[PDB]
RNA sequence: GGCGAAGAUCCGGUGAGCC
RNA sequence: GGCGAAGAUCCGGUGAGCC
């Protein structure tokens, strides 16, 4: 298939909880273009990438480059569900964490749960 | 009426007739943005401004900003007449000549006819 | 109520085509 | 037939509002 990572529901939902309570403290990028070029700036602390993208063309590129710049990234759920997580009113194929707010020291834990594959 | 130098009709028609036969003879920029950059870059030797343009604004800036950069300019009644004269298929509020093609002597005499009203 | 991060609006550049 | 130098298309920035 498109993205080559598999991930249980519980930690995907951990991604939506972290992304749901990051906005009040840090910064987040919404949408695949802002994610791709915000990370291409080198400013990603954790990337959101989803497989329910149609056509797969939409994001079939960013996990690989997020492995190059060695920025964390996680395959998560439905575009809609993350859309609610980042708190915009529309589906979202890809997101990013740009500033860690007052929470900071969980994002590392999540990156190493990503390193499991 | 932003006509700050009232130009005769016969002189308008001679200017548009001259402007008719200089589009593979010389080079002309079409449209208020291309005319205004023609004056700003500094490569316009004679710009045409139509006076029935509405809103006036759309080209109202170009005679004064044109005079300051000391590029001559001449006034024309209908935007339509100018637009069809400069062989494009739509009305045109403002035009410019940036290269005089082979017509150095006629445009020279006409420029001196402008500087005088 | 419809459209919208599968990118709304706006801006810059480009300059004669697009349906 | 319609739209178009009162800027078609295309490219750029911006990132959440527009009817």
């Amino acid at each position: 298939s498109y993205v080559r990572f598999e991930v249980p529901e519980d930690m995907q939902n951990e991604a939506l909880s972290l992304l749901e309570k990051v906005r009040e403290s840090g910064k987040v990028k919404k949408g695949t273009n802002e994610t791709t070029k915000a990370v291409e700036r080198g400013l990603a602390k954790l990337v959101y990438i989803a497989e329910d993208v149609d056509p797969p063309e939409i994001v079939a590129h960013l996990p690989l480059l997020c492995e190059e710049k060695n920025v964390p990234y996680i395959y998560v759920k439905s575009k809609n569900d993350l859309g609610r997580a980042v708190g915009i009113e529309v589906p979202c194929a890809s997101a990013a964490i740009i500033n860690e707010g007052e929470l900071r020291k969980e994002l590392g834990s999540l990156v190493e749960k990503i390193k499991g594959l």
